[PDB]
């Protein structure tokens, strides 16, 4: 169906988890859908589609940085109509009173890429999480108890970043933590009158290196339980 | 004690409403605030704390504009130790399926301004409202029952746009209104580990010209019971 | 007849002074103006029309930044045919050399802002104020023979600036003077083929902090003489 | 070893042919190494290292986007001391006398990415291919005597570009082809002192669209035959 | 003395008229200056010192472009302490009021090119000719009684500019002329605590194509008569 | 025919050595060209056209910086029909392991320059050499056996540059030395269909002061043999 999908309108479910481990998507299927079915596997991105509590449910790679997630976003939203996309996955914690293994729900994310002043005419556009899916995300963090921090989030084009005081800035300002794709992934919703969040578990603090599987699983706990709720 | 505000630390209240007219921020003392007391009035500004349900509460304009409420704000958070900023007012609709009369809560706001870039490296940085008062907004909107519109706002440095296609773009992308302060104030608040919100009332659309006092005050009482609630 | 002034065309002269603080502009027209009367206090902003000399002359408050003066200054050139503007008030010094209760004339102004970039296809517009209007102030300063400094402004979007270097960079290009309206003001008197100018009384040093009535009296007897000149 | 990589320096030829396609670069090292062991797999990366007449080389996916291959080229030249990556895949045409199924042999690469602006401190930095990676490219193909166009490419931030006219400007300028990797492969081989080259398949035309294997397989030999001469 | 100059400290005169074309600084020479000396011609610029009316003056070449005139100028002021340069010469008319063979006063100078944004922290900063400078070529035109139109000028970067729609925006604008030196020269006078001009005769108008002897000495009569009285 | 150029259709040879000092130009006409004739002085540039070898060849100056450069040879490609255009001259070392005398051939060039922003959409053009222009140079600096680098060279348009610390950072990506013209050369050939190329020789480093005419010669006979070649 298109030059990264080769499943066809209807294979996805109208709500989609992503990640960006490729075996991560695999891993999760197994593990949390009931009778996962691979859809579409083109660059081994890992795209499947099964249930949840009866109720239909994708999950599926989306590689690393904004380039990548928007060329999947957008054939998702465009294409196979789907409605509501999270993100799920790890993180980098920034502000001095977050930690490793804790979860962060993004109300919206930062960013050091150029894509959306190029879709937003060179001005500042606010990459902001669908305020449904952070409903969603936190109510299911608050149903199931599970303690997680809502706040900014911030995408960087660079992994390895040049620009060594950003992060010190960025805890200043209070930014919770940093990923690759939130930024691209929130205008790309809206411009398809879509939905969009992201949560994620810290793996490490970048302004000083500080089990693991709880607060995945746990994470994983918000999202689904979101999904169900959306 | 500042430039801008003849008061002392101690007379504002640490939770202060604003409003970019300072003959309104007048008004909603004597309409909705007891025992109201002018604590400052340097360039008519027209600042006022009093209590609404027994607790303190001010009220002061903050001018037109990001650099207008950038200082304000500085000065309440860093000299007189406030705690939560609400912006309410007016703002003019962008997105199609807004209309006059509706009143729009702020997820956060996007800005044709510097002011971000030049606080943020040139990077993106997302003005986003504090997650506790939307929250405490749409409560007291759900509370109340008053309908109310949540999603991306917009505050533009120039009310009279020489880019007249940016009016189309922001439609396309969703944001729900435009007005003059918002993507000014958030930042600043978590530069001080503060808190703002925007609350606001169509008075009219930009993309089509179209009982202003009957939503004026439905979203007076939604920023009263919120500031409460908070 | 504007969202910013109850007034209708004909009840603002051609020649209009202006000042960010609007109990000033208020002061201003009870101390100077013969027959003041107040045309618009949309926003408290404190319009006044009288006459100086016998001839009409109006004052008015324009709020704090750019955006505010720029939304004042369009309206007036475009709806009431004002001819010309100009900036009255207080400044912050820059240069080394000048000194709180100097005066200066503004031949043009810098800025932090994005405004002048968004009109002029993001190249450098120089914000000049009219050379006939710097002229009737330079002439007028010669004529009541006080001591005036005529050179670069500079008008900043952030009266508290993260970026602490800028002041020392333009103390070394000699710039005279820091306000928030300038470089707004001189771009928009020139596409109304009208004209605009700037004249202001040093109230501080900002790099250093270092009787401000009678200079405030005398900038006030340049501009007010100089309007009569054009 | 790092965060995307398990190996350990030395599992690493010094020499690695790069795609986009995980599973493309599995089917590479399957179809022309010899006795090649996967010796990364973090993400399904599929990192091969074998040998091909005898010397030692690897190949590996990269992701899509200059985000994710930034971060494997770095590891690789910082971490596994790796000298030469030479991305080896498929991109879109752009000028009008560049064909489907040509192959094309990039010298430099533009970009609408953020990335070399960062690392450059905001200047214009050419990201220009190895020039011995381009000699050793044309010689192969000169002397396995393979058509073979040779100019400057483009890597998009954007699959779906919002900016329809950019295409046509690059046509204009006579830009190669498209593809979203090698404006940030060439500064980071040049900040390591490494080396890096381009060379794709054109698999489609963006101004038009217009046996598939063939044309992959003569670039595959260029690369291969280019490996063993650097 | 310097990698463009042979002469030594002494050898220029405290002022100096310059042009772009070397051969017109030769012509001028020759024609207004007695006694002229021949004290610098690296690169055929065609550096000249005598005397008009007594008085120390030289006048010489300085390229084509910002780049070109920002060597000749901070050599002058850093290396043969020069105190004012007059940049006389032709330039293209923009607004469609001013025609050609006229002559034009700058008072500023706006520009496509990045020289002030680096030197200026990427901020707007505003080419302002020496107001003495300004003062002294219009003293000079009303003596002489020679008819000049003051106002902003344009430095381009561009001679054969891309985008065409700048020309009419500028029009718009009422930008009087174009040329490509004095958006750099200003700024370099400004740091060296020294003076800068620019006086034009308009050779062609850019928007619609239409003696410039008489045109361009007169314009050297001025600018001579100016030199004096500074 | 063109206001920089008196020369008519046919004057010019399809090939043109330029430099930025007109004398330069004539000096080498005069050493190595037969029957030099001066074919455009408009400027003192210098304009010749003879023959090397039996082959029609022209040299003529270009000025200091890219506005300059930028007339010249979009004027030679559009009006003259010229087809290829060698830059050679002198330039400043930025690498630590490049020496003054030094001979040096561009693959690209990197810039501070906003030429090829304003051209390019705001993206980031790749100034590169004409791949068949830097193989000449190659080939001939071959066949000469005369050392020559090949790399990165980086056009400034300021000769002084304010930004000390751009020097440093240019050397840490090893480009190899810095001049004031090839990135705005190379995209005006590429819009031309035509071909340019850069080859220098330093006469100078830039981050530490360090038989010039043996490499000058050098320089020469590579750049001569190579207009053959082409
Ligand atoms: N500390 C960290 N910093 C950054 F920038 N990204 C982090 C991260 N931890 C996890 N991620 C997520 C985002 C990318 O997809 C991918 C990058 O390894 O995993
Ligand atoms: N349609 C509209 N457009 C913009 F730009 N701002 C609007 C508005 N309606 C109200 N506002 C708010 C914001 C400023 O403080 C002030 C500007 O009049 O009131
Ligand atoms: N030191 C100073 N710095 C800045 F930025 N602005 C100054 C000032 N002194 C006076 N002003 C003028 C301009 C604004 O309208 C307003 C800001 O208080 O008064
Ligand atoms: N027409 C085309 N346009 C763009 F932008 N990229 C193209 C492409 N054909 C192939 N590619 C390469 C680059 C990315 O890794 C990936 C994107 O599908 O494959
Ligand atoms: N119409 C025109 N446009 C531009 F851009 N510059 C003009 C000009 N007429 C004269 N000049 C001056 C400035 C350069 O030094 C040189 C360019 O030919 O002469
Ligand atoms: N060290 C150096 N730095 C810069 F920026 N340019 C250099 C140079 N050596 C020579 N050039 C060339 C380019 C200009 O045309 C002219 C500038 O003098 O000569």
């Amino acid at each position: 169906a298109t030059p990264h999908n080769s499943a066809q309108v209807g294979d996805f479910a109208e709500t989609v988890l992503m990640c960006g481990d490729p075996l991560r998507a695999k891993l999760i299927a197994e593990t949390y859908l009931e009778n996962p079915k691979l859809v579409n596997n083109v660059r081994g991105i890992q795209g499947y589609t099964g249930t949840y509590k009866g109720k239909p449910i994708s999950v599926m790679g989306h590689g690393m940085g904004l380039p990548s997630i928007c060329i999947y976003a957008e054939e998702l939203y465009s294409t196979y109509k789907v409605k509501t996309i999270i993100r799920v996955g790890t993180c980098g914690a920034i502000d001095m009173d977050i930690h490793t293994r804790d979860i962060v729900i993004f109300t919206s994310a930062g960013t050091n890429s150029k894509i959306n002043r190029i879709r937003f005419m060179d001005h500042d556009y606010p990459a902001t999480a669908s305020f449904d899916v952070v409903c969603a995300l936190v109510d299911a963090a608050k149903e199931l108890n599970i303690p997680a921090k809502v706040g900014k989030g911030f995408s960087t084009d660079l992994f390895y970043n040049p620009q060594t005081e950003l992060a010190q800035l960025m805890n200043k300002f209070h930014f919770l933590a940093v990923e690759m794709e939130s930024a691209g992934l929130f205008p790309i919703a809206d411009l398809y009158g879509a939905r969009a969040g992201c949560i994620c578990t810290v793996s490490d603090h970048i302004l000083h290196h500080e089990e693991r599987q709880n607060s995945f699983q746990n994470m994983m706990k918000i999202a689904l339980e979101a999904a169900i709720k959306l």
